[PDB]
């Protein structure tokens, strides 16, 4: 019933551009919306967010994430780590890249989303989510390495994956820090499942 | 350590702007940003919410609520928590239950209500509440729940078995092009991995 009819730049930056959007409601009107997309996508997805467990023998599972300043939020957020898929790479080679990059950790996949939208009511963005274990007592995870890009300002935060909501609850309490939203609703269900 | 030093307007519309965000970094370096906001944001703890709506039934498994929409940022149908802004003046708990009827038909009644969680935080400084409700789906108001669809909104219901909830978006998605979105579907990996 509903689909595009035509796009309108109003806004083009170095990363972000700013349309507007006609489309055909499904009455038979004529609509228009304002949307953002990025101008750096080719790709299955804009990127990836790596979920990753991290497994050590006689500890709680954690799950890792991460801490960082976020410009458009204008504060620091929690969140998975996650970045772009570069042109020509898999969205899984992208996730272990990513998850060494801001964690230091190497990991292994064990599962991987199809392309799933960040925020549809304003943009096209979309992600992998990448499901990744990591084997805390295997060697070269003993003292993860972060690798970080030209200005990538990374913290790392492990949290045992059973009490993961309460534990971000607190930490939003003592530190003025944003969770992210698909980490919050991993978190949730964590608690809701059975 | 790093802070936003100004933020200067790329292009105002009426429902989005983009912005030049300029910021310290860690280093002592000034660096920029281009960053998306909403023009609407007033007094609000954030700017939306989504709600997990939990359809209890005696004799039945309990159902997520999802709802499916055509989003014009993504050209395409999302299946996605139903979810709206939050009014001026209006709390994020009456803006959940208010949303929650409008798309669904369905009368719920709060469990719990997050703090705001950045929506897409590399991006834009969207939030929202994830509020949780459940839905009393014996109670004689939510027998035949009529959607009260706003002036162009246009949304169908789905309801899932949150036992199965993963499995039922990829048997959705491996039949029509759509697209899940990433709470929904953070939620339902979640729900596997406990
Ligand atoms: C109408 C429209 N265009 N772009 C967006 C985003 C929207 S909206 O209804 O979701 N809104 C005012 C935030
Ligand atoms: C550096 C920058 N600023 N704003 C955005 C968005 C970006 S981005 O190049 O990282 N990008 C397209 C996701
Ligand atoms: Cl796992
Ligand atoms: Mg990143
Ligand atoms: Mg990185
Ligand atoms: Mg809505
Ligand atoms: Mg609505």
């Amino acid at each position: 019933k509903q689909y595009i009819i035509s796009e309108e730049l109003i806004s083009e930056g170095k990363w972000v551009k700013l349309e507007k959007t006609t489309y055909m409601d499904p009455t038979g009107k004529t609509r228009t919306w304002e949307s953002v997309k990025r101008t750096t996508r080719k790709q299955t997805a804009d990127g990836v967010a790596v979920i990753p467990v991290l497994q050590r023998t006689l500890h709680y599972e954690c799950i890792v994430l991460v801490k960082q300043f976020r410009p458009p939020m204008g504060g620091y957020c929690i969140e998975f780590p996650a970045g772009l898929i570069d042109d020509g790479e898999t969205p899984e080679a992208a996730a272990l890249r990513e998850l060494e990059e801001e964690t230091g950790y190497k990991g292994d996949i064990a599962e991987c989303s199809p392309a799933v939208c960040m925020d549809p009511g304003l943009s096209n963005c979309t992600i992998h989510i990448v499901t990744v274990t990591i084997n805390g007592d295997d060697a070269e995870n003993a003292r993860p390495k972060p690798k970080p890009g030209d200005g990538e300002f990374v913290e790392v935060i492990s949290l045992p994956k059973n009490d993961l909501l309460q534990r971000l609850d607190a930490l939003v309490a003592e530190e003025h820090l944003t969770v992210d939203a698909r980490v919050y609703s991993y978190a949730l269900a964590l608690k809701h499942a059975n």
